[PDB]
């Protein structure tokens, strides 16, 4: 009944690529030198649960390390996931049209430093003034950087925090998985 | 190493069919209440490990319910089962072409009954005289029965066993997976 309709969901993989797919949404992974998530295009976030019959390697996972998260029709698989990388309850999810893509926000970079922030909700690579933050950080994410490019700019990935400006000044998801 | 050669594996789900493919082995579920096994077609058998990654549905399962053994490149997979029936590891392995296929054996017919005896070697449905087998039984499989055509004509699942014939009279599979 949580789940959603399997009558349009479509999955394949063929030798090292593969696609959840569905009316909404495009969720291609790729093996180098494991399975990970490589893109998504995500065209009308929904609620449903992504059943499990339609979804490849289901076993073994741990819901937290889902990039996609369950509760808004994440698949439960091994290819929605990517090292250093935990569910992104906070992700810019109010976007109606939203990609997922591992590359640095444009005139951005993003440092992997013990010193940095936790992990909080998503901020956006530019102020409210529309000025762009070159410094980011993440304490033991991977490169290239979890990013979200959504119609109001580039968003990053809840473990990348802003490396020396205040939190304060920048433009943040209020949404939560 | 012990697993199948993912770069050949062509796995898919479209609404309520799916199939698990390489070079040799073309597997076909489909829901139909629940998902389960419709029929595959193996043009030469293998003994490696077919991964889990190219796999839909693939936790919660008992090994014992996959009906392709896992020993000979079944999918760990809940689309590798079917109700009523466990794994064939003595199915007719031998043969080159092979066809799993849910319906009697041309001329026979197959009855559900606790009386039968319990499941054994696959059996053909005719003897080495050539002569057909009428009538066969399983204790608590589901119909349509679970047969493989093959080249020297039409076996029966591990289940299936001849009603009033004395099963010695019967060519055996002498393949254990």
């Amino acid at each position: 009944s949580l789940e959603c309709d399997p009558a349009v969901i479509g999955t394949a993989v063929k030798g090292k690529e593969a696609v959840h797919s569905d009316l909404g949404y495009w969720i291609e992974s790729e093996k180098n030198d494991t399975w990970r998530l490589k893109r998504a295009h995500l065209i009308e976030m929904k609620t449903c649960e992504w059943p499990k019959s339609h979804t490849l390697w289901t076993d073994g996972i741990e819901e937290s390390d889902l990039i996609i998260p369950k509760s808004l029709a994440g698949p439960l698989s091994h290819h929605n996931t990517r090292e250093g990388y935990r569910t992104q309850m906070k992700g810019p999810w109010h976007s109606e049209e939203l990609e997922i893509r591992f590359e640095e926000c444009p005139g951005t970079k993003v440092h992997v430093e013990e010193t940095c922030g936790t992990r909080g909700p998503s901020l956006r690579s530019t102020t409210a003034s529309g000025r762009v933050i070159e410094e980011w950080c993440c304490r033991e994410c991977t490169m290239p950087p979890l990013s979200f490019r959504a119609k109001d700019g580039c968003w990053y990935g809840m473990e990348i925090r802003p490396r020396k400006e205040p939190e304060s000044n920048l433009v943040r998801s209020m949404v939560t998985a």
